[PDB]
């Protein structure tokens, strides 16, 4: 499936959803400016409501390391 | 109402509290040097306990745009 | 300190052991409560930069505090070397200058008071530390339902003394926040005095309320 | 203070660092309880106006107190310039005069004791502050049902010492209010002594009541 | 105090500011507990009558105490003028004499120790005040059911030290009342020692009882 | 200490009775809490090895502490005699040398500062004692659920100051353990600051949390 | 104390008023807790027998203690007159000798240190008093079920310091009773260390137990 | 009754308490200098808690006419 | 209606009653000395019993700003 | 019985307690200087709480005749 | 009636009984030494048991001012 | 998981806790000088209360082999 | 058993406790100087509370014969 | 009867038994060495169990004054 | 029986089991290196589970004196 379709399941650990997201992003083959937008925006918007709340609290500049570090307890 | 006693409601969106706060800070007769301190300190101090927990993590330099961005849907 | 010898020339007289111990008591036991600045400013009367560095050797060990203090001293020494192109910043901070240079500077005509100047830079760093170690914001200070207004005023001014606020903001806090955070019975009296009230009027009105 | 040099001439000897720290302890820790006036009056023994101004630099920071103090000093300096048309008010307050003028005045024959005079104006301002910071009116002081009469007498006189009352009003308060506000068991003894009783008689009668 | 100058002649050296403050602490904070007399007697070492009057200026303000003190001093000054027809009573009390007369008297051969004599009259007045401010009669001092005998002995002797009793009556109180008012468990041990027991024997027997 | 005589030669001036009493208060009443090292280092200003041995005569009586101290001094005296083949170890420790040798060494050009060196060996032994008497490991220090972060930081740094850890381990403890052992509400704020936070940032963020 | 005059001759300098007051605080407020002996030994640095008698004038008033002290001094003065057939016992106790004799003796070559000797007899009497006023036997000192081993060790050694035991008995008490009276959880650790353990090992093992 | 123990009744009009107070201050044998202090301090101190709350707001300079005017119908 | 008829309703905020009073006073066209008396006297006497109590506690010299500031909580 | 433990009974006439007290003070082996102190201080200290309240009002100079006269029928 | 007959009624304020006593004493016209005895002795003996107790606690030297001052609370 | 929060289970064999601890100490990014302190102090501090009671008796010099040998079957 | 923990039984005759105590003091490996202190201090300290109350009255000089004689049948 | 027969009755005050004992001893007319033994030994052995316990706690050297002083409370 | 057969009974004091063990070891007559192994190893392995736990806590170097001292409470 395309990257737009990848969502976090209601009880899925964030690291597994991130792995699915980036595996799909690698197959999606969009140009790097679009990949920047997708990894900033879709990855947050398609998270669980709790995890999405944690991620939005980081603001827009968050790196993937920070996003995963924040979500370990979810 | 006095700016000192504007407090974010237990379920009030932070943008609504910001609107109440700054609409009242225009009424306050204190000097601009005092209003600067009010914007810096009262806005965080009088936030909702959840939202206040978000805001204090942003540090003392945080802009109002950053504060509002962090507290979306809190 | 500086003392005139029997030859009439000015000479160093060391900051005494039990004065240093009184400063150690202030640093160790009062936990950078704001009276640390009056007590530093008192115990360092007449102190040369060598004496002041001797007093800072007990702030060392409070590694966070001593970091804030050293960086503030270095900042002011740089500001000195910027403003003034005679002692350089490290000489007035007494790290490079000799004791005899410091005493000379302090006793020339006019005096070059490297002691009192460096003591101001230290007091500015102690202010930063006293702010850091403040237990509360001035906004957190409220009068208890049975607390005497005198004791609340003491807590309020002690906290206001531990705050970054400019004198204009401190004036507004004194006029407005002190009333706002009083307990409702006492606050009723303070409101009835109106906005012009001095602290003397506020306290004599609320006495035993 | 003033000290005779080896040349026999009078010279300044600065108020020592640990004396100033003892005054800082009094200002900061005793919250203008009335013993601040005895302790000021003791620590300022022999103080020139320069020494007294050095001691007031720690009342600064208690912005309300220091305001009452400065305005009372300025009031007395104006009263001096009014009564006496030699030191002017700002010279005896040591803001304009030189240290050598102050020591000269204090050591001429007869002495012009600018130190002890200015120290009276400061003690008068400290009295105003001690009244402001009083936690209670003398009327609020009552003996508890199990409180020793000695402890109630101590609280009563401490408050009476913190009050504006003239000596005639203080005499009446001592004779009448002290009895009125005793607890009923103890008050019965005090009433039975009649109106002429001294405090010695009142205390020895109520001892352990 | 008196100090030998570089010329070898005896001269006045004033009772220091922080010694006076230590006496103010004793007067204000220890509420005429009996250690006020040891502490007065210590702080007044070498005091001339001018120094002693300087120390009494802080008992002033305790209007009852200072009345007892002044009247006892006047009584002893009258007794002096009665017994001795050189210093008169007001000269040895230092109200009329000059400082140079007081130092002369204290340093003639033999000395006329107006300081130590007047200091005895002051200690006699302080004794009267310490009795007045005693919280209890010696008869009220009892050992609590769980109180260590050491602490009861301390309370007992502190009160006995605050009492008018002659040394014969104090001896009887020590021998008899101290046993009588012990708690019954401890009292049983003290009774078993019989009447001859010293305090050392009583305390070592009751240790941890 | 060392004082220049009127002949200009350096001579011994004994560590004063009330300075020694201030050290006795530190040894007896503060139970080798870490401020004993600042207070020792202050009270021993200018101390010769004879003065330092006079100060150690009150650590004697704390038989465990004095054993650790003597063995550490002997260890450093042996290390001195090893490194340097002029004072021997027992001379710089002042057990064999004369007072005049110690003052000579301390006042030659360059100085041979047997006082400040031996004072470092004593401070090293006092460090060992302060570690022994530490009530807790740094790992045991946790913030209470209602404890102010300022008070927890004070307890944490006081314990960290009482620990054997090298500066690298102390840095890691400051960065990591201080956050780990905060209470969960406060810990949430500290986690949100990320790993780079200074203590100033941590405390201002958690202020009143 | 003894001070070299400007003429180079040794002369008396009186034990200062505020040193005597510090001894009065020790006698009155610390109730012959064992730190009274370190504090006496510190405050009496350089004391002549006249100075020591001046210090004993505040143990007078503690009639039991002063009796034990006088009789111990008289016992040692008799032992002196027995051993040595120059100062007699009453001269070294300073009751019969002149001040100039005492200073002569203390400053001849070799010195006849009547001060330090009489100070040992006083410390021996203070030891007897400290034993009498001990609140507990060393056998009564037990660790509470939640008491830190550090605090129990402090209580234990403080009591052991207040006991008649020879050093051999104190060594056995340290090795054996300290373990025996620990609480069972802590005692289990101390037993597991075996009999050879030093106090350092015992405390570091039981730290936070 | 002693002036020290004249207290305003829980429902007593302030004018009635003033009449009781000043009628008794004429009986008091104390000097005029003491009576001045009594008029200044006891009258407020012994007022009814509601009325006392009104009176303390008037400050130390307040005349008896002002005090009575403020407390009408309290 | 004439100014004498304007009264505060039992639950009316004081600011609304003041507005009605001064609107009527402007239409009443009495001379300024009478307006001074009316604004001092009728405005208090025609208030609610609670609000009238608060206003009488201010004494006779109170300005309209002070009167309205006092009554905000009623 | 020891003089220190002679106490007036809860209903005992003061004259009966005085008789018990002085009859026992003749037995006490203490010196006359101690007996003087006992007559002055114990007699009041050990009186019945009502009678003791009467006696302490008489002051320290009171004679036994005065003390007995005051306590008739107490 | 004669002075000997005047007694305090069981609930009579002492001042009223004193007034009756001295009005009768003025009519009795006995010589002054007898009046001294009567005013010292009958006036106490004919009081109520409570008031008589209070009066006896004053001892024999009490003036009429002291007697009345003592009995105000009875 | 952070090495600071690895704690021996209430019934966990000490060898299993040692395996968890040292496997995590390899993950910790702290310097070797800090890891030395961790091996010395955390391993004892975080042991099970029974096992911790055994380990503290071994003294500060104890090797891991000695610690494991002492805690067999604890 | 350790001499420190030999204690007289709640009903044990003092002679039986003395036999237990001294039979154990022969086992103790401590020096004679320590055993002297034990005979002087532990024997009293560890006595039964009744018997201990007897023994402490005898003073510090008491011989074992005197101690046993005093405690017969206690 | 002879001295050997004199015993303390189960509720008899010790002073009465002592009086009976010495009255009998005076009539018994035994030589003084025997009287010494009797007054030391029979006088204790023939006391009540409680009083005999108190007396034995005094040891063998007790004088009659001490014995009677000890037994006053029995 | 041979040394291998000697075991501690479920309630047997360790000293009795040690006595049985060494009595058997003396009869077993194995060479000293084997005796060293047996006294280190069998003596522990054949103890009760509790006593065996205490003994293993001592580690391998324990002397017989230490082993018996450790087990006195079992």
């Amino acid at each position: 499936t395309s990257i737009l379709d990848i969502r976090q399941g209601p009880k899925e650990p964030f690291r597994d959803y991130v792995d699915r997201f980036y595996k799909t992003l690698r197959a999606e083959q969009a140009s790097q400016e679009v990949k920047n937008w997708m990894t900033e925006t879709l990855l947050v918007q398609n998270a669980n409501p709790d995890c999405k709340t944690i991620l939005k609290a980081l603001g827009p500049g968050a790196t993937l390391e920070e996003m995963m570090t924040a979500c370990q307890g979810v």
